[PDB]
């Protein structure tokens, strides 16, 4: 792991992303919860939304002065795991429930992935048994990828073997050879279902060729 | 190119802590323009911003709950984008720290910001201006210009100044690429460094084309081979 200044570290974290708060009371009792990162006020405070927890834990584990270990994630490229200690300084209910946490001078950062994931937005179809539904590739690596599907579309579970046919252009006809792999992770949202995939040998060869046709436009990878 | 986008997706494009431009039109018709840092958003309820660093007068006068304003935000990656929308100052807090809560409309306008993409990188180098030579680091590059940073205590430049950047072609700094020459177009000092935007002259464009051709994209940004 590496130690870097808090301004630079937090700059790697997208606002609204999820933070993992591990709180340790004065007696030693631990408590972990998740909550959205709002942002920072100057160099004085780290702002987060009040955790979606019980009103009992909320006032027995979430009190001013209590310390906690916070984990944040930087999604781009090889990604990064960010860890640091912070003290709960202030709690407000109005105009909206939120917490002000202290910002240490430095934070620890560690590599999250073996290789980088490249962002993109490529429409395609996902194959699974008799199903063939719409999907969009959101990121691609040499070993895997991320794709999303409609909330009402067929769902997959970790371990399922699927294949993605990515359109080579807007015609919605011709596609790159199948990207085959197993679902490794998933996360349902209100606007779509997300899946992480790890390619089998054939998938890796086809991904390699697809990456070879993509160009970086300063923001993400794009097709011709 | 102009399009309408839902606020959640549009604000996801804006980096937290970045400067917002607020154009306020009081209920009289009086207009005021100030800038202030974007903090973030709470759920899909409020847009949080730090209090503008303006005089108390203009403050209690142009910055009051209920007042409306047109906000301009920036999406900095690549060709970037200009995000424009209308918002109402809903709440003003003083404790524990001064901050304002603005309303978030359902949709926002997204329009073109740049004529071409800017590619991020981190290349150490030297900045030359008149008889001075100082350390700098190239932060982004495009066919027509670049962005570079310098130490807080180093020699400063003003818009219009013609400078030259000698970027090292290797980690050890055993040599430099042909110079990136052009005029300063914008600047901004921050806690850890001074930042400048530059627009190349002919020579600059030629050498920038040469430099870009030697860089690879590692998924996060361009780097030396
Ligand atoms: N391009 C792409 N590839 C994917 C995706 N999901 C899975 N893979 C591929 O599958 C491998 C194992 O993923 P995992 O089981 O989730 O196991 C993961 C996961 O537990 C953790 N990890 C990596 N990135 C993240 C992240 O952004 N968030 C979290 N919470 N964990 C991560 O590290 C482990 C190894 O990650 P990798 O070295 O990248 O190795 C990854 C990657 O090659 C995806 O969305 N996009
Ligand atoms: N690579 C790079 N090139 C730079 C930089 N600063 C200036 N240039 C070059 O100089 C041209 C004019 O910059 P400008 O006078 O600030 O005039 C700018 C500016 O007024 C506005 N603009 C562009 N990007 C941003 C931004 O990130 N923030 C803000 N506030 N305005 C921007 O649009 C105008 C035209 O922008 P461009 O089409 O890109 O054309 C830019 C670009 O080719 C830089 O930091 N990096």
């Amino acid at each position: 792991v590496s130690t870097i200044n808090s301004t630079d570290a937090l700059a790697m974290v997208e606002h609204s992303s999820e933070l993992t708060l591990s709180i340790t009371t004065p007696v030693g009792t631990k408590f972990v919860c998740r909550t959205p990162f709002i942002g920072t006020h100057t160099d004085k405070f780290l702002l987060v939304e009040m955790p979606k927890i019980s009103a009992d834990d909320l006032q027995y584990f979430f009190q001013e002065g209590f310390w906690m270990n916070i984990r944040a994630i930087s999604p781009r490229g090889e990604g990064a795991l960010i860890h640091f200690r912070s003290q709960l300084m202030h709690i407000l209910q109005e105009p909206v429930p939120m917490a002000f946490l202290s910002i240490p001078n430095t934070m620890q950062v560690s590599q999250l992935r073996k290789e980088p994931r490249f962002e993109l937005n490529l429409a395609g179809k996902v194959l699974f048994d008799e199903h063939r539904g719409d999907c969009e590739l959101r990121d691609l690596s040499r070993s895997g990828c991320r794709f999303i599907t409609p909330p009402l579309g067929k769902t997959y579970q970790v371990g399922d073997l699927v294949a993605l046919e990515i359109f080579s252009d807007l015609r919605g006809t011709k596609t790159f050879p199948p990207l085959t792999g197993k679902i490794c992770n998933l996360q349902r949202s209100l606007h779509h279902a997300r899946y992480g995939l790890e390619f089998n040998e054939e998938g890796r060869n086809n991904a390699k060729n697809l990456l070879a046709q993509l160009k970086f436009n300063g923001t993400k990878l794009t097709l011709n």
